[PDB]
């Protein structure tokens, strides 16, 4: 079960030497990428977050106060513009902690949660690329939280909850792990045990499982990682929450307490559920076989006529599942069995099959199949078309099934 | 009048030292940068345009069969990865190319029209530089249709009603001037007569008025330059379609005829509305003054209670806005005046200011004020939300006065 040759065959994806580590996406493999992305965003919505949009290169000076050049150079494509360093950005904080410290800020406005979808890159070689696992371009569901120390148990709470939701909808299972402050580590140690004693309280209030790795953490904060299991038995690394106590020094970001204090510095919460975008579309490819949820699905809905006798209203049934923002195709091809455009549509893993005869015409309705070809007989254009909303708004596992 | 100026006070989009020709865009402008993007899309899919991601990083060998080295290396930012060179695309053209000779593509699959939004970086001096104006990053609504030379003449029909209504939604007018073939020019002469013949057709039976250039053209094609006017009375080069017959060339792209012929090449035609998102937001600021039409709006809704009596009734109406996708706040400081609250909700361009009193919260209802200062008076948090709603979806060049 491979994502490359399943992306080549289903027209989603592709890949050409002439852009290494970087992916081509075709309309369908589109249409996926840009669901995952607003799944994302109405969670968002809900979870107070606020999307925002940063510049993809910055000076020198930037990746000098963030620690970037010192730590990350290796993996950083760097160019010269008008004698000075320039670099496309490999990860979304210096530019977000720009944002924060563009005004002053109150405690009033924390938590602050900046998320941004930003496109980044990295350097990584080209015998280590392959496909969507590893490439060198790709887009994160990235988001910052900028915090009160004492606010953080609270928010680590949310993250908790965020994650469970978002990987409920795939039915993926996670496992947990803390890791705590290593010998080698910067900033102070009170910050630290504080901190660390809010991430030990708020993982045992969740109320599931979890590993103390003692040690295991960065030097610049302690970290709580996500081990998610798909359907194939498969584990992987794909959300992280990650505290910083650096960054916001570096940068010198401060905030006005309700106790007056101006000189106050703020916590950052990198976190991401995803990973990236491209990798989850990787993992979500293999895992599913190539057979996807109906929400998630670039072919949801295949209209089959009986013949040229009606494709008149074939094409009056597409267009109205089209207006009810499906994606949804038609065949009209005479020189094809009806059973084998059936055949074909389940083939290519379209989700829902309606098939249109002569009594379909008369009385206004569609005759419905499945990718599994299971007939759900006949109903109402109008029943139909509500039904498939329902099983897309709350994005059903098995929507054929329970339709 | 200045767009960075009204950027920064409504907290929109700032611009900062460490990434010049670049921007910041605060969650507001954000909003505003997503909904364009949003409105786009929700043309594109009325009218049969697929979208598709590409990479922003590209061998130097592809700008070289572009033909973007010999010509326009000048703007590009370029890099050395693994001894070889790179750089980021100034355009999604070649990419889109590439992505046509994916596969072998026949008649039935024209006209192909694959549209992107991705990130463009084009190198521009340090003195050239101004706000959204004059930008290095930008992304572009893009799109190229692959066509037919017979089907050009009603695809051109089709771009023009695109723009219309586009700007049909703006309010913009538009002049419309035809460039053809010039002194220095690369092609077969019989290709271009053909292609300016059906540009012309279409032209006049669009019904509109156009003026003729001849001579002004691209020498890789003829093109039709739109001018839009706001209601400042000023003049912008935004929209474009432009005709290639040098890149199919280039790319060495084919498709199988209806005759059985697989050697014809496609018209590649090069079209944008908006031009670039960021030039467009801010042709919009000044042309708005600040004050955005409801649609528009990353302030839409400011709840206020008079009394904290109620504080908290206004939360649930806040929430009930919050949940029908609308960008709603709510001010409940105990140190303002109930007048100086709405004073500076409409100073802050809100475009509908909910007054919520003790008759409110009994009655389950709200009472409403305008950004202008109207007064629709008291109304049910229903009718409320559908009337907003349908003025959110036709998108209402006044909501304020026709609510
Ligand atoms: C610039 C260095 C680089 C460090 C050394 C990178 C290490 C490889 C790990 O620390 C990476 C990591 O977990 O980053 C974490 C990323 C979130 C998922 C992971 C991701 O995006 O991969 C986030 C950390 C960002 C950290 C900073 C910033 N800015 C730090 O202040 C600076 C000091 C870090
Ligand atoms: C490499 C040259 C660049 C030309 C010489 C630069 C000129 C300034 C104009 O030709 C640019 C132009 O109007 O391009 C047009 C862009 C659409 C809006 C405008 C835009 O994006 O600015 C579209 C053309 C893309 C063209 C190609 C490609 N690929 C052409 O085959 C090659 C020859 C283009
Ligand atoms: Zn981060
Ligand atoms: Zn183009």
């Amino acid at each position: 079960s491979d994502h490359r040759k399943i992306g080549r065959d289903q027209e989603l994806y592709f890949f050409h030497e002439l852009s290494p580590g970087s992916c081509f996406f075709l309309p369908k493999g589109a249409y996926i990428y840009n669901a995952l992305i607003e799944f994302i965003r109405s969670e968002y919505r809900k979870r107070g977050f606020q999307e925002v949009v940063t510049p993809n290169i910055f000076n020198s000076r930037l990746w000098m106060t963030s620690g970037h050049w010192q730590h990350y150079s290796e993996n950083m494509f760097s160019f010269e513009v008008e004698k000075e360093l320039f670099a496309l950005k490999p990860m979304n904080c210096p530019g977000h902690c720009l944002m924060f410290d563009h005004r002053p800020r109150s405690w009033r406005e924390l938590p602050l949660r900046l998320a941004d979808f930003g496109v980044l890159h990295r350097n990584e070689l080209s015998g280590a690329l392959t496909g969507l696992t590893r490439v060198r371009r790709f887009q994160q569901d990235d988001a910052h939280i900028f915090c009160a120390m004492e606010q953080i148990e609270d928010e680590i709470k949310g993250c908790l909850d965020f994650l469970r939701t978002v990987y409920s909808v795939f039915g993926f299972s996670f496992k947990l792990n803390l890791s705590t402050r290593p010998e080698k580590f910067l900033g102070d140690i009170e910050v630290w045990d504080q901190a660390e004693k809010q991430l030990e309280n708020s993982l045992n209030e969740f109320g599931e499982k979890w590993e103390l790795n003692s040690g295991d953490g960065a030097f610049y904060g302690p970290k709580i990682d996500i081990q998610i299991k798909d359907a194939i038995g498969r584990y992987h690394q794909c959300a992280t929450i990650q505290l910083d106590f650096q960054l916001p020094i570096r940068f010198n970001l401060t905030y006005v307490s309700h106790d007056g204090d101006d000189k106050k510095r703020p916590v950052i919460v990198h976190r991401a559920i995803l990973g990236s975008v491209e990798r989850m579309i990787a993992i979500l490819t293999e895992n599913y076989g190539g057979k996807w949820p109906f929400w998630l699905s670039p072919r949801q809905v295949m209209v089959v006529p009986v013949g040229p006798t009606c494709d008149e209203y074939a094409q009056k049934v597409r267009q109205q599942f089209h207006d009810a923002k499906f994606m949804a195709d038609i065949d009209l091809d005479p020189g094809c069995t009806l059973n084998k455009k059936i055949r074909n549509a389940q083939l290519a893993q379209y989700n829902f099959i309606l098939v249109v005869g002569e009594k379909e015409k008369i009385s206004g309705t569609v005759n419905i199949r499945t990718r599994d070809n299971k007939v759900h007989g006949e109903r109402t254009i109008s029943e139909t078309i509500e039904r498939l909303q329902q099983l897309k708004e709350f994005r059903s596992k098995q929507a054929e099934e329970e339709f």
